[PDB]
């Protein structure tokens, strides 16, 4: 053995854990934050031009976007000379191919215009949706910047923005490899109005490859034009590692991946034989409730890890033609998904360690604890949970039209979590509503602690009496 | 059944709750925050002109106000051309009618000037009050900007400002529909001094209507001139929705309103029949103490909801003449009142859900919990409540002449709530008073926790000992 | 009772309390914060000139001080014309008399210069002290700006600065009533070097009087020149009220003062007759320990209230000659002292209210507690009190040369109070020391909570066990 | 003894403590923070030149570094004239000798370049390491700025930077004593490219000596060039005190040092005679464990102190030749080490005071206090400790490529300590990941408090049952 059985289970668990830790350490590159930070500082913090003070992070109108797209954008994207024409950003980043700019727009006449306001206003442009999307050519046709291209022909996928979710098709244009031609193309796009009252979003896409450390970086700047006015920017910088098997460390990581696959295969084959007939109530004590989930997530990882590594050359064929736009959005998306899945799996694997330290003599210390709150901490918490949601609803209804922290109801939830801890922005809350604001704040911060003390006293009293 | 009776009460309560939730979701428009945020950024954050850095949010003198009123105000209010003379703000907002500027001022000679300073100073202008208000013409009469107009003729109401509450009458002027004429009028107002040492407040009012989503926005910029000097700005943007019954969703909301009225009528008739003779002590257990309040607030809502929907066309008759100033202050005020009332009602309805969950075996968990502490938390808390107010009084007397967070005594209360949580501005507190400041801070944060621990220990001791 | 005796004591206490509350409300003027805020914004936030961005609050060198003293200082102090020569600040503040500028400096040759660095360094100027103070004339004598004047002839007193405490004598100059002559005088002072390597402090003093609300404001700007280099500014704006008995409210306040004096005389005579022979152990139960202190502080107030109101005309004689510098420093100092004393007295009077509420059935709720935690909280807290001071000493020794929050050891104490609550500036702490910083932070925040939990658990265990 | 023995132990402990406190007060100079603050403000906050807004603290490119090194650096380092050529910074700091600039760089061709990207990329420059370091001359040789000099010939040591640890050798150049020649040298270095794609770090070193208070200040500005691009600055200002025995206070401190040596000798001899044969289990009670750490730290501190006080003149021989670069890095390093050691020793000495207070009737309060939790708080805390590290691992894996607070895994630990207290930067966390961010935040802040409350309930119940 019994002790021998638990000891062999322990040792195989530590081998699994150390393999997973090695994999995570290897996959996590060192000092990769500074790469993205330099990219973001270059493309987001420099003023759009010498005179005015606004940058991409603080954009307010369409003219600001036009100034940015021919000002700081071209200056930070095409670097003159190293001492050919390759545009090594920061002298060592090698802008790949050409950037691409894309526009999404809707149709005129998409309201039910009020009859009273019919002789003054003549046209509408509703908020973005697939039903309101425009598909007709406009302006001087003369190319692909004025002709709709479907999401299948326009080789790409959708994207989830702040205001809505965008299709991934529309009117696009591929810029050139040098500064002068891109400047001319942007000037032509500005002369013949390309953004006029129907535009709902604009994407800018490009990618660079640092050679000193082999890492690609995918940049997707997005500017959203609401139906009300103004702009809303977003950047989403993301590094990638496509070319692998360069040093012995890479082969070591590949071997670690193979042995991890063997480990999880052994776990799943051993777990399934333990649920066959014996222990039909196997899903209890919650420890089992974890150990299946692990392998589940594990196999999902393999899926992604197989679906994204075997489809790089079919997309890295850009190497044969360095004069087009390389699509790297899918690789970045799947890299992000794999990162999230791996982080969740390692977190759960780490917390599964308690299964073994319990075998000693921590039953009372732990056992008792986890058993003395199943219907106590989770039984008295219904009242605070209801009051929390009621206060969130009240805050969302009162505020949320004046305060950014109280729009988008779910965010209100988070805001309350930051009010209890001490992250408060009371100035704007009080400014928005001079009567209900302070009342809400004081009543919330008082009632939360009052009911928490009631909970604690009730647990103490009740428990004591029960064990008296 | 008895169980059947509580079950039918439960089901009717959930129907009422779902109807109320549908009403609140429908009345709360989506992404309406960005409309106000764009408006405020355009009219508050842009510098008053190209050279100096000050904006409306940071105004300091009368000359700054004069620069703003002919600089960033006109630039962000009259937009040149879309590719007529209609000034579509952000190309899609349609400034309605003309803006209006109004001034409130007091009379010379309103002190009891000290006899010693009688040959040194000659004139006074007291703080604003209805008793000190001026009503005589001044300067070149030549119109309504130099002649007092009563609050009845000047079609409007009062307003509650930071310093005082203002009447709503005074000297007003209606600007024009184009940039040149308004610029000329403002230049004429500046030449023949319109603001001179007697002015106490200045209002700027206008409204826009977005057609893509039918919403009005009412803007009322206010600048207060204290008797001491300087200016104090206030903006108070507010979106409004007048034209309804546009899509089927609006008719669905109307049906929801009707059925909600029926629901609350049923509730009130049931309450009044249950309060007739039996249970003359009906106002106990506190649950009843809530269920009447609900219907009370409910009927109040209807009042507002009826008093503001039937008085739109008598005020929207602006549609027949698009060359005057449309008064929308009353509609915005009543919309705000309705929003507050509805939020409070839904909060109370949500917290009334506990009445049913206690019928299960949870009733023994809120005995001690919601009972017991009736005279324990509410009995031991008199000492902390007194100490809190004593510290607030001390802080208001010591500080409050140097620190903005400690003026206006009630605000001191709120400041203390932010000191316990962790929102502290210790730099200015210590700078204002280098001896009493730190002493107050440390003694407050120590004594609060000390007395809280004493409360908790005393409650534990009494509970245990009492039931020992 | 007996009940009749406690009832008459209660009613006389509430009469005393309401009299004190009326006095405090009357003495606390309304919206007096905005006066000081406008003054400080005008004299501290405006840039020293159009081109440079630095202001008085952020000064770094002597040239910056020279730019300020002939730039924003003169611009915000002499206002051209209202539509004579009176300089109404903000058109309504009436600069009184003339401003005065004063300098304090030390003697050359006040080191014990190291023998090694004797051929490279020739002169010293030690830190400021009365022993190192200079008293000899320098430069072109030609007036009082280059001749030392004693603290008795130079009619004034000392001042407590950030670096040291300054005497109040030195080299002074009285400016003029108009802009041109003061500009000429400052230019002459700058030409013939007035600040050169020996200057240790510089004071600028003036005062204004608002006529709409009778209030004086005393301004004393101070710039300190350390022995190391640079400057350190301080402002100390203070509103003052000299001319009283203007409206009936003032006479009401005078009557309230008289009746308060009668009240405290009655209290002190009752206290002294209650201590004659009976109750030689009178100083117990701590309630008596309060009620004498009250009257003590009370009489002190009268002293100040009599020492500052009877010496106004002997100093307001400025009214007969409006061409000199009016000394108002003493009046402001005594006003501040009176404010502090009054605030402390009202705080103690307010907390003395518990003496009556305990006579009811509440005596069993705090009798127990105030005979219990007496040696439990005040006996178990010696360990946290020692650990707190040890950590403060460690932080002061490690930091304090790089971080402003950890110099001046007492301030370290306050910083720790802000770390527990959540006011943290971890960036600079970690930057100053990359190894000891985080170690100190984590160990402090862990050990504090650990020992607090041990304290509370020990009290619980001890209590229960004791009364088992 | 017995009481006599503990009393003599007490009195000798207080003599030791007062001697140590005197030493710490003496070694800690007063108002030495302002010296470093002025230096840092002068050399870090001034813009690199008049037009652009960037300073040393915010540098982004190589051109910014070149602008700084001939702009604000020369302006704040060579001061024109006092009313010779000595460059008294702030007129009273006496720049010592000449500054020195040093560069570290790597070799071309240090990748394993992918075969696919072989016709597009030609050269590499790996991250800095001793293996990749370059040692060949480059450019026009013509001096020592283009020729490698070993760490032994280049008289200096290593340094621990943000990105890596640097050797201390490389290509250096000694500037001149006047502004014109240094400007010419920097212009020549900029013309013939000195920083080109291989540079990995750059050091600037100089030192000043204030004569009014005898203190040296050592400045070492460092700029790191990552393999990705951009720059990362660091300053590390440090005041130093070399010339001692100037006043009687210095001799008093020397006598204190000698007597403190005598105290530790007496303590160590007593401890060694108390461990000879009797009490072979001597290492218990935590006092017998603390008092040996005390003496170990003390002897280490004195070893360091006597190692650095006798190693000054062989390095201060700069006095004979004021035309070279004085090396003060070692003295500053050992001063920092001594300060850290002394602070730790005094902290431990202060906390050792508890040994005596428990001899009174307080020992019954320290029993439960310091034991009833030996296996109770340290036994129930394994679960929170594991969950904390699991959450840190999850945060480091998810974030850390987008957020500066979540890179460098150990820092994540500290970040969590600041989230519980209330120091939160939720905006960037939510922006980096819009799904996992809020989930991580809410789950962490909920589970931490849940587990803490569970611990407290479990320990209370357990203790109660045990002593039932
Ligand atoms: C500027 C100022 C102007 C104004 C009159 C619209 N405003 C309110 O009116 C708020 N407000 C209530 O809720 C309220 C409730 C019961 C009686 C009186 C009032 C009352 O007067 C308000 C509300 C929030 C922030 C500023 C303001
Ligand atoms: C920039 C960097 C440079 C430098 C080498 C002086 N620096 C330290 O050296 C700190 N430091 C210790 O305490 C320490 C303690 C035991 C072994 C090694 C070290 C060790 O290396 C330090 C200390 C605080 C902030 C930055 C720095
Ligand atoms: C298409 O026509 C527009 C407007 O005449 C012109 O600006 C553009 O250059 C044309 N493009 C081509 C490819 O001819
Ligand atoms: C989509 O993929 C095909 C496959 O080769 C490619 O030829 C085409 O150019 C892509 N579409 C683009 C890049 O718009
Ligand atoms: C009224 O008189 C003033 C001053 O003479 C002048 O500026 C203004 O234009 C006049 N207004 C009218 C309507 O005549
Ligand atoms: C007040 O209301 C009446 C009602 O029609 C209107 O005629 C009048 O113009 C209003 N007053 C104004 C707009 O000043
Ligand atoms: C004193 O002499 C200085 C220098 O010669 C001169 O600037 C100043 O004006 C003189 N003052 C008087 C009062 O003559
Ligand atoms: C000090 O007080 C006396 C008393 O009248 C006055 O004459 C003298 O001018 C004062 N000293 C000054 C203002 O420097
Ligand atoms: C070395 O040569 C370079 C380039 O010709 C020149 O700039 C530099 O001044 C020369 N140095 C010396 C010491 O001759
Ligand atoms: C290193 O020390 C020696 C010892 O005198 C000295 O001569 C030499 O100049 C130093 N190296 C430098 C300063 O680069
Ligand atoms: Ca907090």
């Amino acid at each position: 053995k019994y002790l021998k059985s638990v000891l062999r289970e322990l040792v195989t668990y530590l081998l699994f854990l150390i393999v997973l830790c090695i994999l995570t350490y290897g996959m996590m590159s060192s000092n990769v934050y500074y790469y993205t930070r330099m990219m973001s500082q270059l493309f987001l913090d420099t003023p759009v031009s010498k005179t005015e003070k606004t940058n991409f992070k603080t954009l307010s109108s369409m003219e600001d976007f036009w100034k940015f797209t021919e000002g700081s954008l071209l200056d930070g994207l095409y670097w003159k000379m190293q001492p050919d024409n390759r545009s090594f950003i920061f002298y060592e980043n090698l802008l790949l191919g050409v950037p691409r700019i894309r526009q999404l727009r809707v149709r005129n006449g998409s309201c039910s215009i009020p009859q009273d306001l019919r002789d003054e206003i003549k046209e509408c442009y509703d908020v973005y949706s697939v039903s309101s999307e425009d598909r007709a050519p406009f302006g001087p046709r003369n190319g692909t910047a004025w002709i709709y291209t479907s999401e299948k022909d326009l080789n790409g996928s959708s994207h989830w923005g702040i205001i809505a979710t965008y299709s991934g098709a529309g009117y696009y244009l591929d810029l050139s490899r040098t500064r002068e031609e891109t400047a001319a193309q942007v000037a032509s796009l500005k002369k013949n109005v390309w953004l006029d009252r129907g535009t709902r979003a604009t994407f800018i896409d490009f990618s660079v490859y640092n050679a000193n450390i082999n890492l690609f970086c995918v940049v997707r700047l997005l500017v959203e034009f609401p139906a009300t006015g103004g702009v809303i920017p977003s950047w989403q910088f993301q590094p990638l590692k496509l070319i692998r098997y360069v040093t012995t460390f890479d082969f070591f990581l590949a071997a670690c991946e193979i042995i991890f696959c063997f480990f999880i295969f052994y776990y799943v084959v051993e777990e399934i034989l333990e649920i066959r007939i014996h222990k039909l109530h196997y899903f209890r004590s919650f420890w089992n409730c974890l150990d299946v989930v692990i392998v589940v997530l594990s196999v999902v990882a393999i899926g992604i890890n197989i679906y994204r590594t075997s489809n790089v050359e079919v997309l890295l064929q850009f190497l044969e033609d360095q004069n087009t736009f390389p699509n790297f959005e899918h690789l970045a998306y799947w890299q992000i998904q794999f990162n999230n899945i791996a982080a969740v799996t390692v977190f759960f694997v780490w917390i599964k360690l308690f299964k073994f330290i319990n075998f000693n003599r921590t039953m009372s210390q732990l056992s008792t604890t986890m058993s003395r709150c199943a219907k106590d901490l989770f039984g008295f918490a219904i009242m605070p949970f209801i009051i929390f949601l009621a206060y969130a609803q009240l805050a969302y209804l009162v505020f949320g039209t004046q305060v950014d922290d109280f729009s988008t109801f779910q965010e209100c939830i988070f805001t309350q979590f930051r009010i209890i801890l001490g992250d408060i922005n009371f100035a704007e809350i009080e400014e928005a509503n001079r009567v209900l604001g302070p009342i809400y704040f004081t009543t919330f911060v008082f009632f939360m602690f009052f009911i928490l003390l009631n909970m604690f006293l009730a647990i103490i009293n009740d428990t004591y009496s029960e064990v008296k």
